């Protein structure tokens, strides 16, 4: 009956789903799933989903994966107001837009850099990949020129997801001096509910990446 | 006042946005934007959006990019029923989930193969990239084991987006013999409104990729 999140604190998308739960203020059971140690994986997790997808929400046997789907579902199902995911179709479209930007451009390009370094024997950040990510950062920097937060002048679930992504690469070490609007926004993100909890997982992600980079 | 889509028929995501407009049955002005020829780009397009983003919707001066945000916005704003994007939160979450799967896994991995071949001098499909895409196809093949369409036993905007993506790689030439459920579904996709229009753009995409592959 209790709402449950299967969560890997190292994962940006997993952290984005939890940040959304913190923001809307829902009590949630958190089952830690260590994806680094698959033979230690628990039966309660392996049972419910096609494959090892994290984050996974179990809301009273409705099983949902995909961090941003979770965020939108939680906001509409348990949100006590509209702020976090506005019901107005045009305001909602802008939040959805930033969410798809997170999923299709931002985290994709962070992952293109970090995944091969963590798992595939890569020891450096490729220049092409760096430029690709920086082009996406530039777009984010522009979003934040217009409004205080990514999708409005108030925080939304688009901020929790994009914060989870940005905190991941920033913990690896990224020079964002070219993007003063991101610099401003990332300090504002520290005020978000569950930000330290996010920062701790991001730091674990960051440390694991750095560890494999030959300086 | 008229609803307008800035569209590049070659682009999967652009085709996914148009397919959604066809599915919900909304009359739309279509401004063709040839991204292959930037110096020929029209003032009406360069004016309204931060950078050259396609697809871009102009709904009475509300300007929206991101194909899947467009699809959800069109479905809620102009949909004559619920079928295409159900209002039930759990059914909606599943469609959102498949949309994020399209944006974060499927089209991302098609693009990882095709973009460097089109633009960056790549002449072959890397084995690593092929395996990566095939792993995502396997997941899609499983979605389609449970239900006739990707997110339900009726078609949704998740099918229009994923069809736009799948038609793109299939036109390049991909062996999906290992995925009988995708094979079934892709024939059903031919029944979708605007499917030929999609197939024609996908074929142009496919031809441009093949042209650069050294066999």
């Amino acid at each position: 009956s209790s709402l449950k999140l299967y969560h890997f604190p190292v994962s940006g998308p997993s952290r984005g789903a939890l940040l959304a739960a913190r923001a809307i203020g829902i009590p949630i059971q958190i089952e830690i799933v260590n994806l680094f140690k698959k033979e230690q994986l628990q039966e309660s997790f392996l049972k419910l989903n096609p494959q090892h997808c994290v984050p996974t929400l179990d809301d009273n046997n409705f099983v949902l994966w995909e961090s941003r789907a979770i965020a939108c579902y939680l906001a509409d199902k348990y949100g006590k107001d509209d702020q976090w995911y506005p019901k107005d179709l045009q305001k909602r479209a802008v939040v959805n837009q930033r969410l798809y930007f997170d999923s299709a451009s931002l985290y994709v390009k962070i992952r293109a850099i970090c995944f091969p370094i963590l798992f595939l024997g890569e020891t450096e950040i490729k220049q092409s990949l760096k430029d690709d990510l920086n082009s996406t950062l530039s777009f984010l920097n522009q979003f934040l020129e217009k409004t205080k937060w990514v999708a409005a002048d108030h925080p939304t679930i688009a901020d929790t997801s994009i914060y989870a992504s940005m905190s991941s690469i920033l913990a690896v070490g990224w020079d964002i001096s070219s993007f003063p609007n991101i610099q401003r926004w990332i300090k504002d993100c520290l005020l978000l509910p569950g930000a330290p909890e996010n920062e701790d997982g991001a730091r674990t992600f960051g440390d694991a990446v750095k560890k494999n980079i030959k300086q």
